[PDB]
């Protein structure tokens, strides 16, 4: 069903597609082309479904980890963008976007953890992460705690592991080593290491998950916490006085987040890829466009340069572009979903005794390049 001479977007209901349309309307003015953008429950796993028979949109909007399911079984278009329209979002991002060092969709968004604190406890955040036990009873002295993070979640994990020397899959190109997994080096030790120590020592809670670390740095019991663009939102409502910047060091050595970047992909079965090309690349991907969507529903830090800049004056954002630079571009193989689950695993076992690091993390490893 090439619906043909016709723009059909699908975008996540979270998002700005409100703004998006608006850009649909200028497009629509110099080109008598209607666009149309949707935002239907489940989209990433009705998309697979539909594009498999030659259905759904012309273009997909994602976070780039579930482009490369979608490239596996060629559902996504390849894109042929100029190096000059190339030289116009951060270099970084464009290796989020290829698949078997193919381009498959248009970064749009960029997404990483931060750290964020309360400025009323903490009027200057820790550089250090090897200095936080002791600013933790230096502050559990009048009742409140340090830090209070997701710790059931490798996602918010992987920052402090990494930092010393783990990967998940080397890029060695712009094509995933499959097999070299970066799990069980010195450097994942090290940061697991230190982890559980925060634990041991009661600096941190074994239990601590996503609602539990909110909670609490909303009410102002906790000085920091780590988390992304999306919580935000919750901690103005919470009225509390934060600063969000950059993550601490760790032997000297930065926080390495993961990357999230939100992406566009052109259905292969499209028959309108030369007007999506367009849109994307000349309506969407401008100024006056990622304003139009980012005045609907924030973005957070965008990958185009231009606009980036402007938005960077917000110290949030510029944050998290930050971190961004410094973090780990979230590998889009099918092999991701055997990482995930592995470390889940060693973390959780590391923190409650269940088995040292040197265990966990070698029974990882192994689970992985399995
Ligand atoms: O119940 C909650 C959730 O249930 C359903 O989701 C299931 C999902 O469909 C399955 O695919 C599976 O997911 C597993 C996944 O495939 C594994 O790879 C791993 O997940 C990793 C992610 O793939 C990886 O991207 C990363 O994730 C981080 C995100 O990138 C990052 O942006 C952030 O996420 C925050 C969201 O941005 C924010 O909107 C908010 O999320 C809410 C969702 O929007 C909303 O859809 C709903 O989620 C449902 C979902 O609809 C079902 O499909 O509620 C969410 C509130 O929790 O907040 C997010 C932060 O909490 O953060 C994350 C890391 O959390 O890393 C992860 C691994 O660390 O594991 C997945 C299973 O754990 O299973 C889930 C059901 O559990």
């Amino acid at each position: 069903k090439i619906e043909e001479g016709k723009l059909v977007i699908w975008i996540n209901g979270d998002k700005g597609y409100n703004g998006l349309a608006e850009v649909g309307k200028k497009f629509e003015k110099d080109t008598g082309i209607k666009v149309t953008v949707e935002h239907p429950d489940k989209l990433e796993e009705k998309f697979p479904q539909v594009a498999a028979t030659g259905d759904g949109p012309d273009i997909i909007f994602w976070a780039h980890d579930r482009f490369g399911g979608y490239a596996q079984s060629g559902l996504l278009a390849e894109i042929t963008p100029d190096k000059a329209f190339q030289d116009k979002l951060y270099p970084f991002t464009w290796d989020a976007v290829r698949y078997n060092g193919k381009l498959i969709a248009y970064p749009i968004a960029v997404e990483a953890l931060s750290l964020i604190y309360n400025k009323d406890l903490l009027p200057n955040p820790p550089k250090t992460w090897e200095e936080i036990p002791a600013l933790d009873k230096e502050l559990k002295a009048k009742g409140k705690s340090a830090l209070m993070f997701n710790l059931q979640e490798p996602y918010f994990t992987w920052p402090l592991i990494a930092a010393d020397g783990g990967y998940a899959f080397k890029y060695e190109n712009g094509k995933y080593d499959i097999k070299d997994v970066g799990v069980d080096n010195a450097g994942a030790k090290a940061g697991l290491t230190f982890l559980v120590d925060l634990i041991k020592n009661k600096h941190m809670n074994a239990d601590t998950d996503y609602s539990i670390a909110e909670a609490a740095f909303n009410k102002g019991e906790t000085a920091m916490t780590i988390n992304g663009p999306w919580a935000w939102s919750n901690i103005d409502t919470s009225k509390v006085n934060y600063g969000v910047t950059v993550l601490p060091t760790f032997k000297g050595q930065p926080s390495k987040p993961f990357v999230g970047v939100l992406s566009a992909g052109i259905n292969a079965a499209s028959p309108n890829k030369e007007l999506a090309k367009e849109f994307l690349e000349n309506y969407l991907l401008t100024d006056e466009g990622l304003e139009a969507v980012n005045k609907d529903k924030p973005l957070g830090a965008v990958a185009l340069k231009s606009y980036e800049e402007e938005l960077a004056k917000d110290p949030r954002i510029a944050a998290t572009m930050e971190n961004a630079q410094k973090g780990e571009i979230m590998p889009n193989i099918p092999q991701m979903s055997a990482f995930w689950y592995a470390v889940r695993t060693a973390v959780i076992n590391a923190a409650s005794g269940r088995q040292t690091v040197d265990e966990a993390l070698k029974d990882a490893q192994t689970r992985i390049t399995k």
